[PDB]
């Protein structure tokens, strides 16, 4: 009853990512920890050199290990941004101080965008089996059946070291007071219920409630192509290409947003939401917020990502199905 961390590399604020071990000898990876998914996956070696993403990446190689046993299993992958496949193994993962024997798809067709944009190598998702493609066990739930951790929960602190990722508690030198939590809607996703969306102060996007799914894994705040579009639309911005802009000098005149979520306002002012790389007029700056439609299931919700974790410490609680904000520090 122990309480480890990781210490997360942040490329940019649009990615935070880890280490892992696979296998024995220590074969490392730089992977995501995604609430979103339930799949732990890292490229392979098989993976044939026509996916310049697969050849240009740390890639596993079971020829060196002597833990690997395996199976074969084809499993394919679905993330709202892409599809990946390969097969899956077996061995070990050590994450952060618990090694554990695990089962992790190793990839192969891997496909350029957006894999090729990808500072990490693998993913390892930390949602319920629920979604677990393969009904695999999850890494989670692994370090919880060999349970050693002190409470049987996680927090995310992505930096405005990167960040990190403790499991089993709360490094309570990163928040300010008492997180407040909110449980789940459904079991099986990390979603919570959002009931209305502001900006200024005025209720101007989801006021019959809307989903949330807070995931770790996502770069921005995302909505459905509609809600973002009304969104940018309140805030003056325009759009171009792959984002949302703004011009500099605007910056810190755009309004701010508020999600309800559940019994608090979070507040996000423009410097939270806007990469001012620049006051200036001429140069135009980017939003941190994006249009994405996730798919049913899950979806059709936001998804509040790094955006939004990095003004408030999550901790998502496994024990009694609730994630509690606190803010930032
Ligand atoms: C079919 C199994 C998955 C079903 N669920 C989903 O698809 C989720 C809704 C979405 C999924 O969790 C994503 N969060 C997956 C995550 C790996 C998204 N990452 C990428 O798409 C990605 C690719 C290239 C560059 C960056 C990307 O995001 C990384 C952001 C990491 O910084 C935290």
């Amino acid at each position: 009853n122990t309480t480890s961390s990781v210490i997360l590399t942040n490329y940019m604020d649009t990615q935070y990512y880890g280490e892992i071990g696979i296998g024995t000898p220590p074969q490392t990876f730089k992977v995501v920890f995604d609430t979103g998914s339930s799949n732990v996956w890292v490229p392979s070696s098989k993976c044939s050199r026509l996916y310049t993403a697969c050849v240009y990446h740390k890639l596993f190689d079971a020829s060196d290990s002597s833990s690997y046993k395996h199976n074969g299993t084809e499993l394919t992958l679905r993330y709202s941004t892409g599809t990946v496949s390969g097969f899956l193994s077996q061995d070990i993962i050590t994450v952060g101080g618990i090694t554990v024997t695990q089962m992790f798809g190793e990839v192969t067709e891997m496909p350029a965008l957006p894999f090729m944009l990808a500072e990490f190598d693998g993913v390892v998702g930390m949602g319920f089996i629920e979604q677990a493609i393969g009904r695999v066990t999850p890494i989670f739930d692994n370090i919880i059946s060999q349970g050693v951790l002190k409470e049987d929960v996680f927090s995310f602190y992505y930096n405005r070291l990167g960040g990190q990722i403790v499991l089993g508690g709360s490094d309570p030198q990163h928040y300010e007071g008492n997180f407040h939590y909110i449980n789940l809607i459904k079991t099986g996703v990390w979603q919570i219920q959002m009931k209305g969306v502001s900006v200024g102060s005025s209720t101007l996007l989801c006021e019959d409630g809307c989903l949330a799914l807070v995931d770790t894994g996502a770069s921005y705040i995302s909505g459905s192509t509609s809600s973002i579009e009304k969104l940018m639309e309140a805030l003056g911005a325009k759009k171009r290409l792959f984002d949302y802009v703004v011009k500099c000098n605007e910056g810190p005149t755009l309004p701010d947003i508020s999600f309800h979520l559940g019994g608090k306002e979070y507040t996000l002012t423009s410097a939270d939401y806007v990469f001012q790389e620049s006051y200036s007029s001429k140069k135009l700056c980017t939003l941190a917020i994006h249009a994405m439609d996730i798919p049913p299931p899950t979806g059709p919700t936001w998804a509040l990502g790094a955006t939004f974790i990095r003004k408030f410490y999550t901790e998502f609680d496994r024990r009694n199905n609730r994630i509690g904000f606190a803010l930032a520090r």
